[PDB]
This record gives structure tokens, C-alpha cells and sequence, in this order.
């Protein structure tokens, strides 16, 4: 098996698997939506009841199946637990991150394509009108995108942005093509360096941005300010452990397939930790503190949640970039932003079509180059979907994104701290370990975590069954199709490997 070189070179590949454009784009959203302040008591509550422990445990299962030179779920499961079920459960592990891939790529194309105009200089110039200042980055993006006038069907994304993709899939070929130290690795030790000290510049680069209608530090004392009104609202809660879920990279199948090709003696507990951690310090103290400060900055409070309700594009792709061609060499400042973006996306996706490549590796034992040539052929392919289908994204980011990853939290959870044995568990997430474990966390895995996450399953089910058979528009049906055909032909390749193993 093929193993990561340095423990540094694993730390920062984990972070930038965690590190996305969940931390820059989602998160302040999120946070916006549900009353700044309010939304962190829970959103930290999440991370230690849910965030670290699943953490923890994805890294555990990923290293011991990577013993015996497995690194996808559904010989993981099967490893843990003997039954065809835990196969079938097990592909999930696959249909999750191919699924999520399928789009999550085609953002990051965006963030490039955007970052290349920018840099060029190829963008609306506005003229003190809000209106008159967003409506030409609306239309930017809307062009770029191909978004229709009214509620179309159709989506005529432009020819730049096509070409855009296919690079963006070229380069995460290229990258993925020369393996885990080599490729991945590598890779990391350079980007991660450079998303952080963006980051920070643009951080203080945005602290400075002060107008008769607000600052920065207004939005800061927004984003900080505690609120205990919002915390009777079950929607807050589920929103913030959404946000830990998508942040983490928890239920994608994406850490297990990393922490496989550490080594069976090397330390995960640490290490696991300061991922987490370096990922929480990106979210919260960098990715916190740009959108939504400028927004404030700009706007003010009101005007900046107003933005933050209008959508998740519309505060990166539209409201930032105008408020910055307000600025002097507010368009590099724009360029800065979307490469920062870029980068954030790159290290993302790689992890999560690591996971399909290891599954062709190991189980149907293809070559690398193979392995990455077919997943991104089938991920190129797939995309169109996304690219010609109006709300297309919207429904794979929710079946896969959203219930999909916590449906497979609560599984993997069961499945290892359950039937696997808790006190097996324990151990083999223990040992090697640096450091240890808190015992508390224990109780906290065995107990607390299932029974929070089958509630909220509970909960979205009741709300979203019957939402879910009367829906009118036909391009999620054409989705929903699509997707459980992607979901069949993974299984059926399963059981090509089981074969071939017998
Ligand atoms: C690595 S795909 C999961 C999402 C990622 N953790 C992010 O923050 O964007
Ligand atoms: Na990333
Ligand atoms: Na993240």
C-alpha cells in the first residue's frame, strides 16, 4: 500500500480535504442566516459532540482497513462487520463523494474561470446606488453561468466557462495522477501555505474597510455577539450541525480513504486533531471574518443578511466582488479572493475522488493512472447534468451533501462503535496515538453522537417525505433517475470485486 511521506505532509493534506469552500462561501451563510453570534454556541457544541469524535473515528476506520490494503467503505464495513448489508451499506462511501464531486468541481471551476478574468481584468465597471453596482456582477455571473431570465429549465453555461471546467478537471487529473506523496501531498505543502497567508491578508485587508454605512468591525461584533433566543430554534441547531458535517468533510468517505494510507502504527489521534482544529481556525477566525464584515462594511447589519438570505453564490460571486470595485485595485483584490477560492476547492476535490480511484485500486485493482482517468471520465461525463440542468446542483448537494453524508455518519458510527465492539473501537482508535483520547469522548461516541444524529434524521424525514413526492419541476426527477442509476452501477461494481476476490 502506498503510504503519506512526513506526518507534516498528512496534516496538511487532511486540513486541505476539511479546508473548502464550505469555509469561505457556506459558512458565513450559515452563520449570517441563523443570527451571527447565535449561531456559534451550537456550531461549537457540534463540533465537540459530533465534529471531533466522528473525526476521530472516520481516521480509525480508514488506518485499520488500510492495514489490510482496503481504503473504501464497502470492504471497510464488511472488515468490521461480516454481512452482504455492510457491502451494500459500504457504497455509499462511493456514491456519496463521486456524487458531491460531480458538482463541488464544477463550483471550483468557477472560482478559477472567475480568478482568470479578474486577473486579466475582464470585468463590469460600475459607476452610489446598491442596485446599479450588484446588477453588472449579477449579470456577470448569470452570463457566466448561463442562467435563465425567469425559472427556466435549461442553463446555457458559456463557452469560457466549459473550458474552464475541463482545465479544472485536467488539473485535478494531474494531481491526482501522481499518487498520495507524490501528488497529493506535495501539493498540499505548497497550497496549503500559500490559501493561509491569502487568507490572512485578505482578512486584514477587509478589516480595513470602513464607510458611512458600517465596518468591518461592525460585522466582527455581529459574527461574535451571543444571542440565547435562537437557541429554543431546532433549525439552528440542524443548520450548525450541517455546517460541521460539509466543513469537516464527515460522512463523505473522504477522510477514511486518506487516513488509509497511514501507516498502522503512525498516530491518528493528534494528528486527526490538529486538522480539525487547523480547519476550525480557517472557518471561524479566516473565512468569518472576510464576506460578511465587507458585507456589514458596505451595507450594514440588515442589508448584509438580507445578501446572506438571498443565496450562497450571491455573497462570494456577486456582493464581494462589487463591494471590492469599490475599492482601489478592488480587481485584484477580487483575483485574490477567487484564487484563495480556487485553491480551497482544488484540495477538496482531489480528496473526494480519492475515494472512488482507491476503490478501483484496490478492489477492481486498476492501475493509478487508470483508476484516475476512469473517475475523472466519469465525473466529466456526469457534470453535464449539472451544467445544462436548472436545479440539478441544488438537488445532488441535498440527496448527497446534505441527509447522504448524515445517514452515513450515523451508519459507519453504529457500525464501529456498535457492532464492531466499543471497547475494540476504543483501542484501536487509541493506540499508536501520541496523545490520548479523553475518556469522556467514550461515553460521548457510544451514547451522545448516535442518539443526536438519529434524532435529526428523525426530524428530516418527517419534514421532508412528504415534500419529496409531490415536487413539480422535472429536471430533479431527471436527477433523482440519474443519481440512483450512478448508485446501481457502483454496486454493481462491488459485486464485480467480490467475485474477483473469490
Ligand atoms: C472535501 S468535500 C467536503 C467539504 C469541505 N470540507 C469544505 O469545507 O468545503
Ligand atoms: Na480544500
Ligand atoms: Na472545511
Amino acid at each position: 500500500r502506498e503510504h503519506w511521506a512526513t506526518r507534516l505532509g498528512l496534516i496538511l493534506a487532511m486540513a486541505g480535504n476539511a479546508v473548502g469552500l464550505g469555509n469561505f462561501l457556506r459558512f458565513p451563510v450559515q452563520a449570517a442566516e441563523n443570527g451571527g453570534g447565535a449561531f456559534m454556541i451550537p456550531y461549537i457544541i457540534a463540533f465537540l459532540l459530533v465534529g471531533i469524535p466522528l473525526m476521530w473515528i472516520e481516521w480509525a476506520m480508514g488506518r485499520y482497513g488500510g492495514a489490510q490494503g482496503h481504503g473504501t467503505t464497502p470492504a471497510i464495513f464488511y472488515l468490521l462487520w461480516r454481512n452482504r448489508f455492510a457491502k451494500i451499506l459500504g457504497v455509499f462511501g462511493l456514491w456519496i463523494p463521486l456524487v458531491v464531486a460531480i458538482y463541488y468541481v464544477y463550483i471550483e471551476s468557477w472560482t478559477l474561470g472567475f480568478a482568470i478574468k479578474f486577473l486579466v481584468g475582464l470585468v463590469p465597471e460600475p459607476p452610489t446606488d446598491p442596485d446599479s453596482i450588484l446588477r453588472p456582477f449579477k449579470e456577470f455571473l448569470y452570463s457566466y453561468i448561463g442562467v435563465p431570465k425567469g425559472d427556466e429549465p435549461i442553463l446555457k453555461p458559456s463557452l469560457f466557462a466549459y473550458i474552464v471546467f475541463l482545465i479544472t478537471m485536467f488539473i485535478n487529473v494531474s494531481i491526482l495522477i501522481r499518487g498520495i506523496s507524490k501528488g497529493i501531498e506535495r501539493f498540499a505543502k505548497i497550497a496549503m501555505p500559500t490559501l493561509f497567508i491569502l487568507a490572512v491578508f485578505l482578512v486584514i485587508r477587509v478589516f480595513l474597510l470602513e464607510t458611512p454605512n458600517g465596518t468591518a468591525a461592525d460585522g466582527l461584533n455581529f459574527l461574535w455577539t451571543p444571542d440565547f433566543e435562537k437557541l429554543k430554534d431546532p433549525g439552528v441547531w440542524i443548520a450548525a450541525v450541517g455546517q460541521i458535517f460539509a466543513t469537516l468533510s464527515l460522512g463523505f468517505g473522504a477522510i477514511i480513504t486518506y487516513a488509509s494510507y497511514v501507516r498502522k502504527d503512525q498516530d491518528i489521534v493528534l494528528s486527526g486533531l490538529t486538522a480539525a482544529t487547523l480547519n476550525e481556525k480557517a472557518e471561524v477566525i479566516l473565512g468569518g471574518s472576510i464576506s460578511i464584515p465587507a458585507a456589514v462594511a458596505f451595507f450594514g447589519v440588515a442589508n448584509a443578511v438580507a445578501i446572506a438570505k438571498a443565496g450562497a453564490f450571491n455573497l462570494g460571486f456577486i456582493t464581494l466582488p462589487a463591494i471590492f470595485s469599490q475599492t482601489a485595485g478592488g480587481t485584484f483584490l477580487g483575483f485574490l479572493w477567487f484564487f484563495l477560492l480556487f485553491f480551497a476547492g482544488l484540495t477538496s476535490s482531489i480528496a473526494i475522488m480519492q475515494p472512488m480511484i482507491a476503490f478501483l485500486e484496490d478492489e477492481l485493482k486498476l492501475s493509478r493512472k487508470h483508476a484516475v482517468l476512469w473517475t475523472a471520465a466519469i465525473v466529466f461525463f456526469s457534470a453535464h447534468l449539472v451544467m445544462f440542468l436548472n436545479k440539478s446542483l441544488d438537488e445532488m448537494d441535498f440527496w448527497a451533501g446534505t441527509i447522504g453524508v448524515v445517514f452515513f455518519g450515523l451508519t459507519e458510527l453504529i457500525i464501529f462503535f456498535w457492532i464492531f465492539g466499543a471497547d475494540k473501537a476504543w483501542e484501536e482508535i487509541n493506540r499508536g496515538g501520541i496523545i490520548k483520547v479523553p475518556r469522556i469522548y467514550y461515553y460521548v461516541m457510544r451514547y451522545i453522537t448516535p442518539a443526536f444524529l438519529a434524532v435529526l434524521l428523525v426530524v428530516w424525514a418527517r419534514e421532508y417525505i412528504p415534500k419529496i413526492m409531490e415536487e413539480t419541476h422535472w429536471t430533479v426527477w431527471i436527477t433523482r433517475f440519474y443519481i440512483i442509476g450512478l448508485f446501481l452501477f457502483l454496486t454493481f461494481l462491488v459485486f464485480l470485486a467480490e467475485r474477483r476476490r473469490n
